[PDB]
C-alpha cells in the first residue's frame, strides 16, 4: 500500500466572488460529491479573519462518511483563497497523521503547479467559467502518480 | 518540554439546548476567549448528520491566532454532544501530530472522567446553569499533571 493506493479522490478549488468553487478533481466523480467536499474544504475557513493566511496542512474528519480530508490551503494572486484536498478512508487517520512531512512536501510543490496553471489559464478573466479542466485533471493526475510511490509508513 | 508545558489551556464544552456551552475550563483564562474556542470547538459538527458519533480527535489550525485546537468530540447521555479541547502553540503542530496516540489515550482517560462528573452534578436538571465548574476544573488540573510527564517527541 502507498498514500497513493489510499488517496480515493483529490480536488483542486478556488473561492471567487461566487464562493467556492471547483476547478479539477481527479479521477472520476460525480459532480454532487465533488462540490460538497469543494465546498467544506474552503468553509473551513468560515471564522478566518484573513483567510488561508499560512498554507495550512489541516487533517479534517467526516466522520459520518466515513472519510479523512487532507486539505492544504493557498492563495493564488495576480487574492483567491484556495484549497487543494485528498480525501482518504477514514480507518488510515492514524496513518495519515505519522506522515504529515511528506504530505506537506508534496501539497506544496502540487500546489504551485496549480497556481501557475491557474493563473496561466484565467489570464484574461480571473471570474470565467471553467471550460477547460484538463490542466488542472493533469496535475492531479501527476499527483497521484507521485503519492503512488509513497509506501504506507505502517 | 513536555506536552504539558505546551498546552496553553483546556475547556470542556457541552452543546445542550441552548448551542455550546463552557463547563469547565484550565486554568485561568478570559471566558470571552473560552467561549470563542468553544464555540469553534463543536462547530466542527455544523454539517455532520449526527454530531460526534465516533469519538474524534481532530486537530484543528487556528490560523490568525497562531494556535492548533486538539479536539477530542465525545457525547453524554444519561445525548449532548461535547468536546474537550487542548490548545497548543501552532509552531507545534508537527510534533503533536507524531503524538497522536498518546494523545487520543489520555483524551479517552479524560473525557470518561468529565462525562461521569457531567451525569453526577447534572443529575436533576440536564439545562441547569453551570453554578459548580470546580469538579470540571479539578478533573482538567489533573489533566494538565499528567501531559506535564509526557516528554516531547521530538
Ligand atoms: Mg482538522
Amino acid at each position: 500500500q502507498s498514500l497513493g493506493s489510499i488517496a480515493k479522490f483529490s480536488i483542486f478549488s478556488v473561492a471567487r466572488q461566487a464562493g467556492p468553487e471547483p476547478i479539477g478533481w481527479w479521477e472520476n466523480i460525480d459532480y454532487d460529491i465533488i462540490f460538497k467536499y469543494s465546498t467544506s474544504s474552503l468553509l473551513l475557513l468560515v471564522n478566518e479573519v484573513r483567510g488561508a493566511t499560512h498554507r495550512t496542512l489541516n487533517f479534517h474528519p467526516f466522520i459520518a462518511d466515513q472519510y479523512l480530508g487532507i486539505i492544504f490551503l493557498f492563495q493564488i494572486e495576480n487574492t483567491f483563497d484556495a484549497s487543494l484536498l485528498i480525501m482518504t478512508d477514514y480507518q488510515f487517520r492514524n496513518t495519515i497523521y505519522k506522515m504529515h512531512t511528506v504530505l506537506e512536501k508534496i501539497l506544496n510543490e502540487i500546489s504551485d503547479e496549480l497556481i501557475n496553471a491557474f493563473i496561466s489559464e484565467f489570464k484574461d478573466d480571473s471570474e470565467a467559467p471553467i471550460t477547460n479542466r484538463e490542466p488542472f485533471r493533469i496535475i492531479l493526475q501527476r499527483m497521484h502518480k507521485k503519492l503512488k510511490t509513497i509506501p504506507l509508513n505502517l
